[PDB]
RNA sequence: CCAAUGGGGCGAAGCUACCAUCUGUGGGAUUAUGACUGAACGCCUCUAAGUCAGAAUCCCGCCCAGGCGGAACGAUAGCGC
């Protein structure tokens, strides 16, 4: 069956500037500006307003697997929204029963060398990707900070670093060493 | 000198032996798999759209040949313009 229309509507935050360019969406925010493509769905983005802003997204004559991707860009344009103004924070632990786990920030928050992990020799250097800053934390030991305004690019940031962290040729339930996402939350608290 | 290389010792050059010596190499997309964001299904979800890492595999490189396939350049005798 196809439906004759499914929509959905974003409302953007006042501090918050939407601009489109055809399906490429443009976010501005205080923390700075995320462009994504959406030129690979077949959807009509449209601003609403001028007062209260809004994005609203159609999907004219979709099957089932046409009508779930209209959800998915405005779980997308959301985050883009929430990037530029509270910004991602992903926060790492780095776990272990013997060999502490070492790690060293390099090139201003954008390369990470981790040592001594379950004892071996062998240094791991893991690339953040551009726009996401490692650093390690003050606040609490063995402990590490992954920040930007791009979900996905701190995400997976932060999923190279714990598979950078595997455990290899052992039982992985007993030997439970590495470093893992412990939470997500928000550069800035509002 | 002859004995169809008379026999035997040592033996140049050449050839030749893991029986001496030398040399044997880099990327790309990815498989299995593990994941990211994320709906479908207000939750969840590696999957649906989008994204990441990934190998004696595979393709290429390096290497061997070099097409009824080209190229630049030289010189061109009764011959070119
Ligand atoms: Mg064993
Ligand atoms: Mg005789
Ligand atoms: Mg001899
Ligand atoms: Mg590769
Ligand atoms: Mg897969
Ligand atoms: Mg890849």
């Amino acid at each position: 069956m196809k439906t004759i229309l499914s929509n959905q509507t974003v409302d953007i935050p006042e501090n918050v500037d939407i601009s489109l360019k055809g399906r490429t969406v443009i976010v501005k925010g205080p923390r700075g500006t995320l462009r994504r493509d959406f030129n690979h769905i077949n959807v009509e983005l449209s601003l609403l307003g001028k007062k209260k802003k809004r994005l609203r997204v159609d999907k004219w004559w979709g099957n089932r697997k046409e009508l779930a991707t209209v959800r998915t860009i405005c779980s997308h344009v959301q985050n883009m929204i929430k990037g530029v103004t509270l910004g991602f924070r992903y926060k790492m632990r780095s776990v272990y029963a013997h060999f502490p786990i070492n790690v060293v920030i390099q090139e201003n928050g954008s390369l990470v060398e981790i040592r001594n992990f379950l004892g071996e020799k062998y240094i791991r250097r893991v690339r953040m990707r551009p726009g996401v800053a490692c650093s390690v934390s003050q606040a609490q030991k063995d402990e590490l900070v992954l920040e930007g305004n791009d979900i996905e690019l701190v995400s997976n940031s932060a999923a190279l670093i714990q598979q950078a962290t595997t455990v290899k040729n052992k039982d992985i339930r007993k030997f439970l060493d590495g470093i893992y996402v412990s939470e997500k939350g928000t550069v800035q608290q509002a």
